[PDB]
């Protein structure tokens, strides 16, 4: 019978926003397809998952034999004239496609997000199939005074980076909606600014266990709060299942700052 498979040979199915996720959809083509009019595959991703309609490939069927339409729920419909499937009667059609996570609702962090699809022959639907669920994580932080950790600080700016071997090796770009990329370009870096409550966060990150060997996430201060010294070194953090959703923002990881003298205007 029909199936949709997440192609991910790990015990944990965590992804960073924007990373490609590989799926296979297998749908039965009936014995009598040649006597039908149309074969439809509709993909209905759960909220947070975007299907990349440009990546669809159907084994044994050229792109000029079917139509792909992108839909409002961020999935798609494949429409195949039944005559084009005559050689597939009684066999399984294999469609491959990619998706990616794009988070517009932060309540989706640390929740399982499946893909779903339904094949239909003329008006008669097959049962909906679902893939395994994918997840994305995050981390919350609070900028505070190092000698009075109850005092939260406005105006700090922090970049998201990756450290390895005692150095910053990669800089993040993007965000949990648009997706992240990480490379050696220290410009247009993903940055957050604190308000009076000191809070900031980075959401839509895969778990630290999924980073390359030796890598850690870190946040790098690039503007100090008023009256404080810019930190010398990045601040390491860990992302795990539920590290984001189980803490209120005011209970984020505390980052200490030290006061500094002023200047004469
Ligand atoms: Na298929
Ligand atoms: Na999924």
């Amino acid at each position: 019978s029909d199936k949709k498979t997440l192609n991910d040979n790990r015990s944990h199915h965590d992804f960073t926003a924007g990373e490609k996720i590989n799926y296979s959809i297998e749908t039965v083509v009936p014995w009598n397809i040649a006597n039908k009019k149309v074969y439809t595959i509709t993909d209905n991703p759960s909220k947070g998952l975007i299907m990349d309609a440009d990546t669809i490939q159907i084994e044994g069927l050229a792109s000029n034999k079917y139509t792909v339409k992108k839909n409002a729920d961020n999935g798609f419909t494949i429409t195949i004239p039944a005559a084009n499937l005559a050689a597939f009667a009684g066999k399984t059609l294999k469609t491959t496609v990619k998706g990616h996570l794009s988070i517009e609702d932060l309540t989706l962090i640390d929740t399982g997000i499946p893909n779903k699809a339904t094949a239909k022959v003329d008006n008669e639907a097959h049962h909906e199939v679902k893939s395994e669920e994918v997840f994305t994580g995050g981390k919350k932080f609070v900028k505070v005074d190092g000698s009075n950790q109850s005092k939260t600080l406005a105006g700090a700016q922090f970049q998201l980076v990756i450290v390895k071997n005692g150095q910053v090796v990669k800089y993040a770009h993007g965000n949990e909606k648009d997706g992240y990329t990480f490379d050696t370009n220290n410009t247009n870096v993903a940055t957050k600014t604190t308000g009076e409550n000191g809070q900031f966060e980075f959401a839509g990150l895969k778990y630290s266990e999924s980073l390359e060997a030796g890598e850690s996430y870190a946040v790098k201060e690039v503007k100090a709060p008023t009256g404080y010294d810019l930190l010398k070194d990045p601040v390491l953090f860990t992302v795990t299942k539920d590290s984001y959703k189980t803490v209120q923002a005011a209970d984020g990881q505390k980052i200490s700052n030290t006061k500094k003298g002023g200047f004469l205007p």
